[PDB]
């Protein structure tokens, strides 16, 4: 009943490092240590949690484990692809859950930190 996780490696896509991609892995993702990170560190395990509607409602799942692996495997060419995956992750949480739910307050806090760090993205090549 869970879907396979998102793809994290694709040798058919070209690979590069950029200052912004480095910042996304080393500053943004790592800043993973937050109090509230665990529910976002791996795909939502609908089987474990007995949430058979989760993947009926969320058709673009995303999570920080996936993002980290993507950054490590040079999956993204453009930083904005990675930023989009973060934003997807947050939006999923907002769609599935209701305001004032603990998990939503967790996501809001994580997203505020995420946004602060993106406002300090370094210069593009
Ligand atoms: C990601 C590791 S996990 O799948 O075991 C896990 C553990 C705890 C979690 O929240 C406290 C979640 C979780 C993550 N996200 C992103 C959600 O949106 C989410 C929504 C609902 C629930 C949940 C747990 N039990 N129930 C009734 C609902 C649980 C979640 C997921």
């Amino acid at each position: 009943m869970n879907p396979p996780p998102p793809e994290t490696s694709n040798p058919n896509k070209p690979k590069r490092q950029t200052n912004q991609l480095q910042y996304l892995l080393r500053v943004v993702l790592k800043t993973w240590k937050h109090q509230f990170a665990w529910p976002f560190q791996q795909p939502v395990d609908a089987v474990k949690l007995n949430l058979p509607d989760y993947y009926k409602i969320i058709k673009t799942p995303m999570d920080m484990g996936t993002i980290k692996k993507r950054l490590e495997n040079n999956y993204y060419w453009n930083a904005q692809e990675c930023i989009q995956d973060f934003n997807t992750m947050f939006t999923n949480c907002y769609i599935y859950n209701k305001p004032g739910d603990d998990i939503v307050l967790m996501a809001e806090a994580l997203e505020k930190l995420f946004l602060q760090k993106i406002n300090e993205l370094p210069t593009e090549e």
